[PDB]
């Protein structure tokens, strides 16, 4: 209890908030679907887990979309200043994106700082992700310089981490706009409903995004169009192709569509046709080539049978339950689990062709062994495989060194032949 | 890239926004059903098509309702000024309604202007529609005088054309309130659902309406009651009898 002077970083925060009173501000609010973000993020994080990479977040995706949108609507990057006592518009050279990072200090008081990613308009998603993680990493270790806090042209904040629906924030001097990301969750009138019922109806999740801008240099129509562009990108085919290409994931991204009625051909029939398509033609998209190489003059076969759109199914069917007739040793399953099992059996490092065989007992024998999977080997077995690989490569290198000109027809590139024959 | 002086209409917009910093403002938000508006608008536009007339819009209907509401709650028309260095309340003679029209220019830069419909409290729907269309028509042809930009007492804006859900706008000096109309659409948690399923459940469409007011002369309860009246009129038997009779 009592009075105490403000000192340190807090005195700086107080002074800036007082200066900011001389900015006239207005706000726009828009709500967007969030289903496709959840789906496609999960697909990317599965790829990274197998390759012992990292993890992407929602802020990464919204950040990248925001940059593309500012490029499409350049007025959102401008600011206002009085120079020589005349009003002036300032048009910067680059898009520098500020991130609002909440970091605790040694004392035990939280403080918010805004750090910058510079020259963002000449980056792809791979580059963007690296720069983002660089800033965050150094902030925790306490190794940010004074140059990292200068030159911000547009800012991003995430109050939805705590669970706030939306906010109306303050704009700091030298900028034109600040963008805020709210909670990604079901609405509160459905927070007591059952999963079964929500799946039946087709209810999705929301996200609310805000824009707070200086009204001396940005008009309302521009702010509205900015948010409309962001809404289109996050549900667009071409946008998710970029992200998938950059992160090296082999599957087609999940697409955006409306839910369809269970009329005509039943949906159980359609799930059984999908199982048959993967068993028959899944080898066409399997990861069996060590190089990322497509030969220029060879025809590419049609493989439209392997996407859920051709069988009249949609993202809205992934958590519904279906009759599968003994597949996976189960009578009933969800479409998510069906796709997972099919992809693990027919689309990884082994591709198989066996459905053309006429005898039923042969087909069943292969099908059973191919869907059980490869059993995990012991440590002794693993060391034996390494000894044989070493022998192969070592022998080749020895001959190369001692007899240079002589013709030997090497096996370099194909050393796995020795453990296969063994 | 670089610095460039603000000149022309843009300099005027900048100066007014700076002056407006000396108004204490507060906001109210309310959401309303929108099914009956869609239905009854379609019925009116079918009649006009057979008689080779025009077309009415949602802004026409909300505009007329807004005028009736201001009549029911007169305090929403007042403003504040200091005269002889004393605080003063200003009570106007008429309700002059300003429309925010986004018009592109010859250069290729959009600008927003606010034009006025005058003496609105002595009009029926037929008269109202004519006056509205007059202002809009002359704005496109570039034939607005200086008298059309003066005497505004209350304003109307439509950010829902682009698809914004709602906004918190700025209030300009000399007025008491500004009203904003948001998007008329299903909520975003139903934007992937089927038509069949929505019909079965009985899900309708929304509209969000806002009110931004000067807190030195208007209280919160008055602003709330204003929006409650507008909500009742747009779902009222007697209101739609007037519009149908006039058309
Ligand atoms: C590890 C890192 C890659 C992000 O990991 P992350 O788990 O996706 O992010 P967080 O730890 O902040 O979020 C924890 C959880 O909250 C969720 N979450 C975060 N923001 C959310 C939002 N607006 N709505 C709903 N859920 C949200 C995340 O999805 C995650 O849930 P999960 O268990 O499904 O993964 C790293 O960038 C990080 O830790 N960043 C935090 C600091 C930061 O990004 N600050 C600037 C934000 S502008
Ligand atoms: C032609 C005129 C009679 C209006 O015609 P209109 O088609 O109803 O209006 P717009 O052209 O602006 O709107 C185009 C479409 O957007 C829709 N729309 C407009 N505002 C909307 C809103 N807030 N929410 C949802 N849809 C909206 C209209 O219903 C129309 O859709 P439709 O294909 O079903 O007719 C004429 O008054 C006009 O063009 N006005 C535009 C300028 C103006 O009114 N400015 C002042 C607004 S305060």
């Amino acid at each position: 209890p009592g009075q105490t002077p403000i000192r340190g970083i807090f005195k700086s925060i107080a002074k800036n908030m007082d200066i900011s009173l001389e900015i006239p501000t207005a706000t726009s609010v828009r709500d967007m679907p969030a289903r496709l973000m959840f789906e496609n993020r999960a697909m990317v994080n599965d790829q990274l887990k197998r390759t012992r990479g990292g993890k992407i977040s929602f802020t990464h995706i919204i950040g990248y979309a925001m940059v593309k949108a500012v490029m499409a609507h350049p007025d959102m990057n401008n600011s206002y200043d009085v120079i020589d006592g005349k009003p002036t518009l300032i048009v910067p050279e680059h898009i520098n994106l500020g991130l609002a990072i909440d970091l605790p200090q040694k004392d035990g008081s939280r403080a918010l700082v805004v750090a910058a990613i510079k020259e963002t308009e000449k980056m792809n998603f791979s580059e963007f992700l690296a720069a983002y993680e660089d800033i965050v990493a150094r902030s925790r270790k306490g190794k940010l310089t004074m140059d990292d806090y200068q030159g911000v042209t547009v800012s991003l904040t995430n109050p939805g981490g705590i669970g706030t629906r939306h906010s109306v924030p303050r704009l700091t001097k030298g900028q034109g706009t600040i963008i805020g990301v709210g909670s990604m969750d079901y609405p509160a009138e459905f927070q007591g409903a059952s999963e079964d019922r929500l799946a039946e109806l087709g209810v999705g999740k929301l996200v609310t995004i805000t824009s707070t801008y200086d009204h001396r240099v940005i008009q309302g129509a521009v702010s509205g169009e900015f948010l409309r562009t962001m809404s289109r990108l996050l549900t667009d085919d071409s946008f998710w192709d970029e992200i998938f290409d950059a992160m090296n994931v082999p599957y087609t991204p999940m697409r955006w569509a409306q839910d369809v009625p269970n009329t005509g051909v039943d949906k159980n029939t359609r799930v059984m046709q999908l199982i048959e398509a993967y068993r028959s033609r899944g080898h066409l998209i399997a990861d069996t080539n060590p190089l990322s190489w497509v030969q220029p003059g060879m025809p590419v076969p049609d493989h439209r049978d392997l996407d859920i759109e051709t069988h009249n199914l949609t993202i809205w069917d992934l958590d519904r339950t279906f009759n599968v007739g003994g597949f996976g040793g189960k009578e009933t399953m969800t479409l998510r689990e069906v796709l997972s099992r099919l992809r693990a059996a027919y689309t990884l490092k082994v591709g198989s062709e066996y459905t053309h065989i006429l005898d039923r007992d042969e087909r069943t024998w292969l099908q059973d062994r191919l869907e059980a999977g490869m059993p995990k080997p012991t440590q002794a077995e693993q060391k034996y495989i390494l000894q044989k690989l070493n022998a192969a490569e070592a022998f080749e290198n020895f001959l190369q060194t001692k007899y240079v000109g002589q013709k030997r027809f090497s096996l370099e590139g194909a050393e796995a032949l020795i453990p296969l024959m063994d």
